[PDB]
């Protein structure tokens, strides 16, 4: 353990970090800890503990206030600092915030980037992750961010592995699954809401909100069309109807529009997420609290704005002699976000840079994490000077495409699709003419294939020739045919090259993600446990 621990120190001494300036380690002073005034309150999680998932959602229907979730443990740096969070500083923290902040309906801590981000460049577990933060707050419901589909990876799976990884994550302490398509597709999020069900836990069934319900030149997603996919998701027994703004394109008078006219469609209670992209995240989540909105995703302070989630204090501060209050205690929220920007005074590698509120992303509708992957793919390929062409572009494909919801992993198709065409002078007519010749990215044809599903109202047929060749098209659930993983033959298999028996966890882990699991197994046996490191060591040695 020593002799792994000089080793990596070594290591990052000489060589660098990767990815990362080689930069001597600058003194930094111990960050603040918060002066709680704290008071005993019974929780949502002591509520699901007691009497169940119902209960809880009584509770949240019978709370005239708006509940916050705190996205600070996973997107609010997801959006800011690259997923680069480390266990470290969240566990600095993470007692502060179960006890000064009781009145939290949960906190987004898992699922999204982090649990990919984590074993890649980290070089720890999430799942190790998740058992240090379970333990240090027994009292805060933990929300992870779950594919329909693909559970936190990206590859096609079984249903069986898509139940196994709920089974597992519910029993290490996952209490809220965020379920999402990312196309909308009803079929890819059935099986994991009824999964969720049946592990006793909370479902959250999502809506993800795209174009402008208040726009009549875009009527495909029209309040229609929200209103019969919630009724629908209602039919699935969700216990929380959740809708996902994942480039902040929700504007607060379609917030309280579209929440309004949820309310009167299905007696689920509403959750919103949305992004500060345009700086109009609170008067969105105040527009949706007009509406009646019952949960809404917020982030501290210090980690807030920008790409990331409105901030807790600031919503606070919005609602605070409204008809709705937000319920939360600034104070311990103010005190916990001194000690959260001392510890993102550690991450300057991972910024981004001056951010200023973007109402741009109303024409192209890129999410933070899209925008970012293209911004650093475009000055890869040398076109990081037509990045404006390339954001027209994308909303020309997205069009082309016939209006798909963006997200990931649809998001990077329509990235890849308009990094192509920028690469190779194409235009709409161009592709629909020399789209024979032409070879479209593997990521595109995948898409026109039907790996992704089906989205809303088809594919156009003709680019769907275009796209795919001879390629085989599929019109179901590509879960459908995935290849048969037999649990058994994994963790045997997965026995033989780590050398210990793994558990549940390790070995839906090697099923996600099969050579990053192996990657971190090799860097664990060459430099041990790193997560036990402060982050200026860990960065800097
Ligand atoms: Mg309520
Ligand atoms: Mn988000």
């Amino acid at each position: 353990r020593g002799t792994k621990t000089l080793h990596y120190l070594s290591m990052i001494t000489v060589n660098g970090f990767p990815g990362i300036e080689n930069t001597e380690k600058r003194h930094f002073e111990e960050p603040r800890q918060p002066l709680l005034n704290l008071e005993k309150k019974k929780t949502a999680k002591n509520i699901l503990d007691e009497q169940g998932a119902d209960a809880v959602v009584d509770y949240v229907k019978n709370t005239k206030e708006v509940l916050l979730t705190d996205t600070t443990l996973r997107d609010a740096h997801q959006s800011l600092l690259a997923t680069r969070l480390r266990l470290q500083d969240m566990k600095g923290i993470a007692q502060a915030i179960d006890q000064g902040l009781p009145e939290l309906f949960s906190a987004e801590m898992w699922g999204g980037a982090t649990f990919d981000v984590a074993y890649r460049f980290l070089n720890e577990s999430p799942w190790y992750r998740l058992r240090k933060l379970r333990k240090l707050m027994p009292n805060t419901m933990f929300q992870m961010l779950f594919r329909g589909s693909n559970a936190v990876g990206y590859q096609n799976y079984p249903d069986n592995v898509i139940e196994e990884f709920i089974r597992v994550a519910a029993h290490e302490g996952i209490d809220v699954f965020r379920i999402f398509d990312s196309l909308n597709w009803l079929p890819q999020m059935e099986k994991s809401i009824q999964a969720v069900r049946d592990n006793g836990k909370i479902a959250e069934a999502t809506i993800c909100y795209t174009g402008d319900i208040l726009d009549p030149s875009r009527p495909k997603y029209n309040i229609q069309y929200y209103k019969d996919l919630a009724k629908e998701l209602e039919a699935t027994g969700a216990h929380i109807l959740a809708v996902k703004d994942m480039a902040g394109l929700l504007k607060p008078q379609a917030a309280y529009r579209l929440i309004s006219e949820l309310k009167d469609t299905v007696d689920l209670p509403i959750h919103l997420h949305t992004h500060d992209t345009s700086g109009n995240g609170i008067i969105t989540y105040s527009g949706a609290t007009q509406a009646g909105v019952d949960i809404i995703d917020v982030a501290t302070a210090s980690l807030a704005g920008g790409t990331s989630q409105p901030s807790m204090q600031s919503i606070y501060y919005a609602l605070e002699h409204g008809p709705r209050h937000a319920s939360i205690n600034v104070k311990n929220a103010e005190q916990i976000d001194h000690y959260w920007e001392d510890v993102r005074k550690y991450y300057a590698p991972f910024e981004a840079g001056i951010t200023s509120p973007q109402t741009e992303v109303y024409m192209h509708e890129m999410p933070g994490g899209q925008y970012t992957n293209l911004k650093s793919q475009a000055a890869a390929v040398g076109l990081g000077h037509r990045f404006d062409e390339i954001k027209q572009m994308y909303r020309k494909v997205n069009m082309m495409f016939g209006d798909i919801i963006k997200v990931t992993p649809s998001s990077k198709v329509v990235g890849d699709m308009a990094l192509f065409m920028i690469q190779n002078d194409l235009t709409e007519e161009d592709v629909y003419a020399r789209g024979n010749e032409l070879n479209f990215p593997e990521s595109v044809v995948s898409f026109f294939r039907g790996d992704l599903g089906q989205p809303v109202g088809g594919f156009p047929e003709k680019l769907q020739k275009i796209i795919v060749k001879d390629k085989a098209v599929i019109t179901d659930r590509p879960g459908l045919h995935a290849e048969k993983v037999d649990f058994e033959t994994v963790k045997a298999d997965l026995e033989q090259k780590i050398g210990y028996e793994p558990g549940d966890h390790e070995v839906i882990s090697y099923i996600m993600y099969p050579q990053v699991f192996l990657d971190y197994q090799k860097m664990q046996r060459e430099f041990g446990a790193v997560t036990l490191l402060d982050t200026p060591t860990f960065l800097h040695g």
